[PDB]
């Protein structure tokens, strides 16, 4: 039940407000009660303390809550100002993706493709689950953080593992493992 609703949760927050009528301020967020009405049109069962659970318990960081308004803290496909503290400390970056990737990603440089960043992370494991999600020959990508600042794209903390970027240029992808 948890996980259906929260990727429920999911859909509304980075993809299709307004599909249910709601419409995300310049932040990204919505109103608490406004997510929980359109969840409850779905799962009537659901209730703002369960939605509160979700927040408190989820393992990435997926969501945050400011006061009565609620947000997705990265993955959107749509215009969003976020406010995330900048990664300053991390020398490599991962990020897996399934191997049939992997020509266009060493011409191209990771791009953000449907979502308004590029999602990377400081920890191997979960890039390597997420880039499982995708498809079966997964390559974990080791990417040089000093590198992307250099060249003027920043990196922000947007998850408790998570990174967003812009992009991510071929010459600072050092391995694919």
């Amino acid at each position: 039940e948890r996980k259906r609703v929260s990727k429920l949760m999911a859909y509304i927050l980075r993809h299709s407000p307004e599909e249910f009528g709601l419409r995300p301020d310049v932040e990204g967020f919505v109103s608490l009660n406004e997510l929980v009405n359109a969840l409850k049109t779905v799962y009537p069962e659901v209730t703002e303390e369960f939605v509160r659970e979700i927040v408190e318990n989820d393992p990435k960081g997926r969501y945050e809550i400011r006061g009565d308004r609620i947000r997705a803290r990265y993955g959107h496909s749509f215009p969003v100002s976020l406010d995330h503290e900048e990664d300053t400390e991390s020398r490599f970056l991962y990020h897996g993706t399934p191997r049939r990737n992997l020509p266009s990603i060493l011409k191209e440089g990771l791009k953000p493709m449907k979502r308004q960043y590029v999602h990377v992370s400081t920890d191997k494991i979960e890039a390597l689950e997420t880039g499982r999600r995708h498809g079966r020959e997964v390559v974990l990508l080791v990417i040089d953080a000093e590198c992307l600042r250099k060249r003027g794209f920043k990196i922000y903390k947007a998850g408790k593992n998570v990174r967003i970027v812009e992009r991510v240029p071929p010459d600072c992808i050092t391995l694919a493992v």
